[PDB]
C-alpha cells in the first residue's frame, strides 16, 4: 500500500533521537520534504499498530473525512524558518503529547491533519 507508505515516510519515526532543531533539519532532508521546504510537518512516535488503530476501534469520527485518536501520542513538530526555501531549509522542533486527527483509506492512515494541533 503506497499511500500508507507515503504517510509513514512523512509522519512516522518510531524511535527518535534528540528531538531538537538538528533532528528536524536532518529528518526533513532524509524523508525528502525539502523540495520545496515543507512548511510544517509532524512526526508521530511510538508504534505503527497504534496509529492504524485510529482507523479502527481506538478512534472516533471527526467530521466526515477524518478520525481522531482515543489517546494522546508523543509527537515532534518541525516548523520551517519561514524565509529562504533555497536548498537550505531551516527548521525548529517542538515536542508535544496530543490527541491527533488523521485521514483513513480502507483501514489505513493516509493523511495527518496539521491544523488540529496548531494551538
Amino acid at each position: 500500500n503506497e499511500r500508507y507508505e507515503k504517510f509513514l515516510r512523512q509522519h512516522y519515526d518510531a524511535k527518535p533521537q534528540g528531538r531538537d532543531d538538528r533532528y528536524c533539519e536532518s529528518m526533513m532532508k532524509e524523508r525528502k520534504l525539502t523540495s520545496p521546504c515543507k512548511d510544517v510537518n509532524t512526526f508521530i512516535h511510538g508504534t505503527k499498530k497504534n496509529i492504524r488503530a485510529i482507523c479502527g476501534k481506538k478512534g472516533s469520527p471527526y467530521g466526515e473525512n477524518f478520525r481522531i485518536s482515543n489517546s494522546p501520542f508523543q509527537i515532534t513538530t518541525c516548523t520551517h524558518s519561514r524565509g529562504s526555501p533555497w536548498p537550505p531549509c531551516g527548521y525548529r522542533a517542538f515536542k508535544d503529547f496530543r490527541y491527533i486527527v488523521i485521514a483513513c483509506e480502507d483501514g489505513w492512515p493516509v493523511h495527518f491533519d496539521e491544523s488540529f494541533i496548531s494551538p
